[PDB]
RNA sequence: CCGGCCGGGAACUCAAAGGAGACUGCCAGUGAUAAACUGGAGGAAGGUGGGGAUGACGUCAAGUCAUCAUGGCCCUUACGA
């Protein structure tokens, strides 16, 4: 929801669900790049945190 | 006396052919879930892989009567030989 001024007053639930898929798509690419064995699998570490 | 000179062999180089194959088959991004384009792996060859042939109705009364033939015109003691 919008706050009077221009800001955000919103609950975080957005604020993760975001990450979990900034991360996520992020994830996908690294792999359409094929990035090396230890470095997107420190992305899936990222993944399930 | 290694310009394979003499045996020997049938897989290959080469060649005459029956066929496999490459068709956007797969992943991803972009994008109106369509199509399409780019990159990469795969792959002998990649985005109709390259080239020739194939030239849609027509434009130009453009070429050939000098391959030749032809409705006709001229010559037929001739230009015919």
């Amino acid at each position: 929801v919008p706050l009077d001024g221009g800001r955000f007053a919103t609950s975080d639930l957005n604020d993760l669900y975001r990450r979990v898929i900034n991360r996520n798509n992020r994830l996908k690419r690294l792999l359409d790049l094929a990035a090396p064995d230890i470095i997107v699998r420190n992305e899936k570490r990222m993944l399930q945190e």
